[PDB]
């Protein structure tokens, strides 16, 4: 007789990463900019949360939910911020020997504990 | 020597996505609402545009770009417009023998061209 169904698009995250990959790109409906001392990262702030204690944080604070501009502590590395704001819009960590104790850094600053953990690892492999 | 190291976190799209409904059921920097006769659906514009042309179409359109308010055509099922968010935000398309042909429709107006071509299989299935 009648058949209900809840039918999972395993793809479905993905693609919607992607796209909102692509609107940053295109910088579409990015609604703040990361100031990391002298370099600029335009974002949406809901990805930012999603990915982030720290901006998490920031954006549930209601005095601060409507800022355009979050300037980030003197000591964060451009660089280690950039690999991880490219991991949040692609699930995928980008890591160097040069870079990885600063991305470890910046993720443990952002509250990434996830990322963090996976530096850890990266860490004893080399 | 030396390794860089390209890390994929298969499940970061699918936590992103339950961050982004969990934000939705909160009410968290929505910024928009989708008023569906006589329904309104409280949503993030970046989650539409990635899942559906119609909204892609809005909201790239430079004047409607900042809407806070959209207005549905007339003949659009608010139960079907609510499944489809859903989907949007969990992945999941849950369909009835009684909602289906909605679904679709809906779909079809929202210009979610997968989710459409799915419709059709469940409709041989039943
Ligand atoms: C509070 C909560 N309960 C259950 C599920 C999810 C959540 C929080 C988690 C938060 C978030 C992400 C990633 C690392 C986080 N690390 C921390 N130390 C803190 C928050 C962190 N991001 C987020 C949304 F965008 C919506 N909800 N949440
Ligand atoms: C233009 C483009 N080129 C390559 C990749 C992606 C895109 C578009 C696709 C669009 C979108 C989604 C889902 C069904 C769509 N159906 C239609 N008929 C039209 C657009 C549809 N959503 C979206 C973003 F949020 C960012 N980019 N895009």
């Amino acid at each position: 007789g009648s058949a209900d169904s809840q039918i999972q698009f395993t793809r479905h995250a993905s693609d919607v990463l992607l796209n909102l990959n692509r609107l940053r790109s295109r910088d579409i409906l990015t609604d703040v900019v990361i100031v990391v001392s002298r370099e600029q990262f335009r974002a949406h702030k809901t990805v930012l949360m999603a990915c982030s204690g720290l901006f998490y944080s920031i954006f549930t604070d209601q005095l601060k939910r409507n800022l355009s501009v979050i300037n980030l502590d003197p000591e964060i590395n451009p660089e280690g911020f950039n690999i991880l704001l490219d991991f949040m819009y692609t699930s995928r960590l980008n890591l160097r020997e040069g870079n990885i104790m600063a991305v470890m850094a910046t993720a443990m600053y952002l509250q990434m504990e996830h990322v963090v953990d996976t530096c850890r690892k990266f860490i004893k492999a080399s």
